[PDB]
């Protein structure tokens, strides 16, 4: 059958959180405009896409916009595929402000709440915004990669949205969004290393200015977390395992281009091989927040409480020596073709 | 440093909450009259089809018969197609927008429901608008994208406050007015866009328009069939939203600068006829006719006095803000960031 797009698999669950713990949050207004507000970067210190792209308004800009593509003749296509992935990620940005709308005692309830939680979710949005944005006209100029073939994949993926199974919940909410930050931390990071390697400072830079942005994304998130671990133990423990036992999938894995039915497998074994984002990594970011937020020394929790908190902690390892053996998968990758690069082949 | 705020009071869940239902029986009806309204991916245009394109040898030559032509546009003009750019690219919090309405929000951001369908498909057509002027403007060499980036981070940072309170109601009123005052602004730039000499800027603005038809029509027949089945409910939802007036999704726009700046782009797009005093008073009348709020009968006490007030609105704001005088012909020129500091007539 044609021109379908993936759906999520699984049973949809909304409003699992208890209803009476939603006055927590609006208990922690002025805390999280404390502690978590003071993570956004004020608007006239932020970088913005046009630091980073030729200048159009410049004598400059011709050759500018060469040496743009000059460069990227010497970045592999592989490496454009999964960069490709990364900039769709970020463009279906409006499904993810809609992710933390959904949070039950969080939301923005008119679009321009003057809670300290839809004020984050805002700021956090208008930055996000400028990730797209720049990463979309890059490969714009760089003439590599088939805009068409990318803006259709996005329009699929914005019609598709996603379900990452937070049920409404503020606590499921930021352990997930605690983990996709710092997965787009590794991504931006590992792909901004990658770009100097093969040649481009300037996309670099890109990438890296990106990756950082992430960091203060994670850092708000995770102090979000610890709050709740530290206010309520016992629902946060069993929050976090719920969110493992689902496992956390990415926000671009319905991702659909009208050819390829298993389009987000695809860029992530590109991704995965390239090591841009394995995994491995996966592995590393659980078992940092377990670290992070000290799940370990957790005690006074209900035999609930510790089941979960056992499962958590031994659940790393278990991930890394599975996922590790990258034998039948690794090695005898085949060779495939994207649309994204005009149908031309990478070892998936 | 500081953006422009909603001065009037946040009112939550006006609708009474039994209404809910309504949609939720509605979800059939809307997944055969709205979705509808919806074009297909494979069917739809992207911003690459009307852009330069990167991946042909004409891509220079392209480029630079854009930049060429844009030197014959003049500043006014682009002053109003940042604005509009600008208010497309704030794209997520309408999103959000439809998905604060009690009976139609997506509640895990994949809803089945043809409700959530239709918000989704409508944000991913959207999303295209921005793309195409944001890659346009670049191009163009004529404005500064570092201070339009900027006002941008400054847009949705702010959001924006229809007034809708929740309300699929008030919601759907709203939208269906904006959807036609962006048919009529896009519109506009795009025939304005033949005189000072670029079809293809033409072509650009007039596929954007297109969507927003088939936007406002969707929106419309949802509202149609509100006053069919609720013409009372429907009718005082009308009217709350006039008194309180429809106020556009970029009017907490800021730049750092200015702090008049929505005040300010409007002004230039009214005289400049791209969307005026008098188109807001056009769309009032055409959705009075279309939604037939004049042929209604069985109204209460409270139906009729809105029934009227909505019926004779139209005439009273174009008379008023119709004399142009102290500010059409004495309208001082003004420097905007978005065009590096330019100054134009306001
Ligand atoms: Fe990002
Ligand atoms: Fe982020
Ligand atoms: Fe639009
Ligand atoms: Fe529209």
């Amino acid at each position: 059958k044609p021109f379908m797009p993936p759906r999520e698999v699984h049973v949809q669950v909304t409003h699992s959180m208890p209803p009476q713990k939603i006055e927590i949050f609006k208990s922690l207004d002025n805390w999280a405009e404390e502690n978590i507000l003071v993570h956004l970067k004020p608007v006239e210190k932020c970088w913005q896409p046009q630091d980073f792209l030729p200048d159009p308004a410049s004598d400059g800009f011709d050759e500018q916009v060469r040496e743009l593509r000059e460069r990227a003749k010497e970045i592999p296509d592989d490496y454009f595929v999964v960069l490709v992935g990364d900039m769709i990620t970020e463009e279906a940005l409006p499904t993810y402000q809609t992710m933390l709308n959904t949070l039950d005692g969080v939301r923005d309830e008119t679009g321009a709440s003057p809670t300290s939680w839809a004020i984050w979710t805002r700021a956090w949005t208008a930055e996000e915004n400028r990730h797209g944005d720049l990463l979309n006209k890059y490969l714009y100029l760089s003439g590599r990669v088939d805009m068409r073939q990318i803006e259709k994949t996005i329009q699929y993926l914005i019609g598709s949205g996603m379900d990452p199974r937070t049920e409404n919940s503020p606590y499921l909410g930021f352990i997930y969004t605690s983990f996709q930050e710092r997965a787009d931390f590794i991504s931006h990071g590992n792909t901004a290393r990658q770009a100097k390697e093969h040649g481009d400072i300037k996309l670099a830079q890109i990438c890296g200015t990106i990756a950082a942005d992430e960091k203060r994304h994670e850092t708000a998130y995770t102090k979000i977390v610890e709050k709740l671990f530290e206010i309520d133990p016992d629902g946060t423990v069993l929050a976090f395992a719920d969110m493992m036992r689902k496992k956390i999938s990415m926000p671009a894995h319905l991702m659909y281009d009208g050819r390829d039915d298993n389009l987000f497998d695809h860029f992530s074994a590109v991704a995965q091989r390239l090591g841009v984002y394995t995994a491995k990594d996966y592995a590393d970011i659980l078992e940092f927040l377990v670290g992070r937020w000290k799940v370990d020394k957790l005690t006074g929790l209900s035999a609930e409480g510790q089941k979960a908190q056992d499962y958590v902690c031994r659940l790393p390892p278990r991930i890394r020596r599975l996922e590790e053996r990258a034998q039948g998968r690794a090695k005898e990758a085949p060779t495939m073709p994207f649309s994204w690069i005009f149908d031309r082949q990478v070892k998936l």
